[PDB]
């Protein structure tokens, strides 16, 4: 294919158009004053949205390479969303400040390097700064309102959640369910989770967030990379008898053709499922055998001693609830039986004493709390169950909040903790001025999130900003009720975690917007 | 897709023209005095209507920007109509009105989001002034007229449905069916109602209002998530025997595949429905052995004790008429016999006394009323059956229209009742006057339905509206006998449900559009 | 009419606050509830009494440029049709 | 140049309150009584300059603060007495 070949302030500046195209429309809906933007779509009534996300992942641009400079803000944008669940706003908020004014810049003259070194080095120190800023939320009283501020500052919401957290604090995991009772209702199951995501991008199911909540399927459990479609059509015809759904547990499948092709044949036929084991060799295959205990099921495969094909109903694992995403596979309730699971208990508390190995004591200790802990399930009673449904989001909303301010504890939010990093390091200074013009870019663009708040209250940013940096610690602006006060007292505040992460992906996708030197682009 | 983005004054005037094109078609046709809006057909000659629906659903625009602009107003106005059956004009020219005068205050520099507090502010006071306004008309004397005024002024349908609601006051469900004798029929028979959706958009039948008019199918009724087409087809082969239609009544099929897919096959095959169970959990599952006690039927699934597949005709509920639409089920005469039916009498009154839960005993003396109160049948036995065809739609006019009067009263019909809720709140005054300026818009804007339906009519609208200004009460002009009276003695009269629903979804939009940042659509 | 004037009349000390690169509106919030004489240097980027640091303008002048301007500006608001010739 | 800044401030705000619909010959004859106070006000606030070192301060500012500009009109200011012109 022909490409078009762009080089040096050639580039930049189509680059910076497409930035700032994305960047305002993502920008105007930031905080509870954000404006709606209406977003088109193809039949119907167009969407109206304050969120971001949606806007940015709409947001595509004609012109080649101005698309590209949009794309890679995104990108980044995004990336902040995977480590800690929001920031999407903020992350292009402070990419275009940094960006924009890093591209000037270059077009000074300036050497991009050092540019990019002094922006990295100021964020590192603010990154810092920004833990000593942390308020520690690990008790479950500190839980309480961080939940209730976590659910959008909804204290139905928030309270549920404190309260499962008050069953486990911090590592318990905790799932959503629609409650089948009018009075809310809380178990906790000792069921099981890890972080592994499914074998194929396709697998997603009913729930809106690319995910897969399934209702008593029978699982496979697999002790070798499985020889496929032949002896997997067996099982897949036995499962048919019965009409459950099916997940494969293994290494991987024999995957080249059927872990790529069987979510393209199976999803509008029988539903079937694949996921990646925990861990690696030993581990993987003992925390498999462990996963086994723990479901009730036994683990299969030609090579080692127990033949797959012929397997019946029986020769499965099976869970009352099972959720499967991107990222993670989750248990909720097992058919094994108390004493059963049980017969793990002696030989985990016993090899957690003398391991010849650093890392297998480590993995001894996590997995014997893991184990034992299991999945929290709170069951969302509320007298409308399309209602429950509607705050089943925001729950799932405030859990990914909750656990990433129990994780690093929380900052002033609002802006706030910026700024206050931002007047905290004014004196760090690069070993040269293009590295000091990098430090101050850095230092100017975390001003930027809480002046486009302000800017999207009506206030006019700059007064605000003003005494929002002569002020003392968390005193900030409360834009919702729009006077000053004490953020974490008022109620508005948010993780490390989230600040942290915003900052990072945005300096990243800054440095490499400011050393591109050429863009290649497929011609129009 | 690439993304045409727009913004600031340069979006909101595209989407000011868009509102505009559709309003001022659809205001034209308001009141008796509607003028006719000839909509072009596709083969045949242009369809000339004086109703506001047909015409807003007719007009798209080729502008993106535009269109989009149209489409945010038509759902409004569609939304009116979900919420009572009527309004859908008078919700464009009060939703222009706003918008317009809104915009060119945001175009005068000032806040948008408080003009948006100020504007809902006024709206909220003048919904309370509403209520005040209010002519309770739960008499039957009352029902008399009010249902004659509710028939487009006609006595003969006003009556028949009035002799209904004599029988029941209010809560009776009353049908309207094709009378079979040149003489009027009217009946009461003890069947059943519920307020929920049919289970694809798609279930549509031979009655031009999305709906299921169907003579004497038999019905499943499920008590689990039906596992679908595998034990699905043995009952559809089975009553593909008798030849008569089937309803599936259960939580939900398992419906990703054959709830979307069933309809899509099985409409010019055969003709099978389905629809959700009312409530959830075990008020969902009580309800459904509630709804097989009066049907005659008895509840079916693998999972608690009474196997689905090899059902017969016998094991089914059937009834001599069914109704189901977009957001209703109705029953409306079993196959069920007084006695067994009465199985539930016992229990019914039984349980009332003594529920331990405030919502239960609300459902259980919700249910007994609505068990024996049944569906009031009305036969319009017209000497024409082609005529009480054509009337059988203008009773479906009136009851919509009834029951939404019965449920809040009634208001001085004409935009009188709008006229004197703006005079009544002159004095509400804003905090800051971008909010003041907000309040004024409202008020305004209140009074262009009256001025619009008077220009329809050829008086100018400022004479008749500084009199009705001046006039007490429900002094008002009847502009199809065009003089002034007391409206509600004439005979002019709308329910206080019908004027609350169009000033209230006029608002949202309008609030949207004033805070409306960005526009992205799809390039042309 | 009376606010519009007032406002106007600080505008001339937000233009070379700008021009500067301060923040207009903060340093205009400091003058104005400072008393006197204190003003904003803008030379030396600080805040003092004007005619003790030397900055001082003519009376005529700024009466001048007052004058003028509100003939000019009032008869150009109250303008409602443009005649001129097509382009 | 201040006359100009201080013009496009009154027609902006100006023109913002005839958007809001303030009749703009009303708002003209506001404006004109808010001038007619500040001239007088203006007059009160001004106390009168002779002094040399002041006459080069006021020349030192009119001249972008070119300190030599002032100092020398100053003199010139001096030799020639009020009768006197200086070009
Ligand atoms: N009541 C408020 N007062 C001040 N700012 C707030 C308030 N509530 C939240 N914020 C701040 O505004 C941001 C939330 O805006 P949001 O629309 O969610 O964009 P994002 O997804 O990037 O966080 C956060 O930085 C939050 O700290
Ligand atoms: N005889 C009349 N006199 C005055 N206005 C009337 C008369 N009859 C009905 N109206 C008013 O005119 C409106 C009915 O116009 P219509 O064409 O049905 O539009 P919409 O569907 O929005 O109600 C209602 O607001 C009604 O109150
Ligand atoms: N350091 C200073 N502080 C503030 N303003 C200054 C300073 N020095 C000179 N000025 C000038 O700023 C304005 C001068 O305007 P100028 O740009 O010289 O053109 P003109 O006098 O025609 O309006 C005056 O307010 C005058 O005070
Ligand atoms: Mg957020
Ligand atoms: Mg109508």
């Amino acid at each position: 294919a022909a490409k078009d070949v762009k080089f040096g302030n050639d580039a930049r500046v189509k680059m910076l158009r497409g930035v700032n195209v994305l960047a305002d429309a993502v920008k105007v809906t930031l905080g509870p004053k954000g404006r709606n933007v209406v977003l088109d779509k193809s039949f119907g009534a167009p969407t109206i949205t304050k969120d971001g996300v949606s806007v940015a992942r709409e947001i595509e641009l004609e012109d080649k390479f101005e698309n590209m400079g949009a794309q890679m803000v995104k990108e980044v944008a995004s990336k902040a969303n995977d480590a800690a669940g929001d920031g999407t706003t903020t992350a292009t908020v402070l990419a275009q400040a940094i960006i924009t004014e890093g591209l000037k810049a270059v077009a000074a003259g300036m050497n991009p390097m050092d540019l990019k070194r002094g922006i990295d080095k100021a964020v590192t120190a603010a990154v810092e700064e920004l833990k000593a800023l942390s308020v520690p939320c690990s008790d479950s009283k500190a839980i309480a309102q961080v939940g209730t501020i976590s659910a959008n500052s909804d204290e139905t919401v928030g309270k549920l959640i404190a309260e499962a957290m008050d069953k486990v604090g911090k590592e318990g995991v905790i799932t959503v369910e629609d409650g089948t009772g009018l009075q809310d209702e809380l178990d906790v199951v000792e069921g099981m989770q890890f972080d592994r995501g499914y074998l194929s991008p396709y697998f997603i199911n009913k729930p809106e967030t690319g995910a897969v909540e399934l209702e008593s399927p029978f699982i496979l459990l697999a002790d070798k990379k499985i020889s496929n479609i032949r002896e997997m059509l067996p099982v897949l015809e036995a499962v048919a008898k019965a009409g459950k759904p099916l997940l494969i547990i293994a290494e991987d499948v024999e995957g080249e053709a059927l872990a790529t092709l069987v979510v393209n044949t199976m999803r509008g036929i029988v539903k079937v499922a694949a996921v990646k084991a925990p861990g690696f060799g030993d581990r993987r295959k003992a925390m498999l055998q462990d996963i086994a205990t723990l479901t009730g099921g036994t683990v299969i495969s030609e090579e080692i001693g127990m033949e797959l094909e012929k397997a019946t109903l029986e020769d499965l694992g099976q869970a009352k609830r099972v959720v499967i995403n991107k990222d993670t596979t989750t248990i909720i309730d097992g058919v094994g039986e108390e004493a059963a699971i049980q017969g793990r208990v002696a030989q985990i508390r016993q090899q957690i004493e003398e391991a010849t190995s650093d890392y297998d004591r480590e993995k001894l200790q996590e997995r014997v709390a893991k184990l034992a802990g299991g999945v929290a399930v709170i069951k969302v009673g509320a007298a409308t169950e399309v209602e429950m449904k509607e705050k089943k989001a925001r729950v799932e909303d405030a859990l990914h909040a909750t656990r990433a301010a129990v994780e690093e504890g929380v900052v002033a939010g609002g802006g706030v903790a910026l700024i206050r990093v931002a007047s905290k390091l004014a004196d760090l200074r690069g070993q040269n001025e293009d590295q000091n013009v990098g430090i101050k870019v850095a230092l100017r663009a975390m001003e930027a999130p809480l002046r486009q708040i302000v800017l999207n209250c009506g206030e006019e940013p700059s007064v605000v900003a003003n005494t929002v940096k002569g002020g003392d610690g968390n005193y900030g602006y409360n834009a919702a009720t729009e006077e000053y006060g004490n953020m974490i007292d008022m109620g508005i505040l948010d993780p490390t975690k989230v600040t942290r992460s915003a900052l990072q992906y945005a300096a990243s996708v800054a440095g490499l917007m400011i050393t591109t030197e050429c863009m290649v682009t497929d011609l129009p």
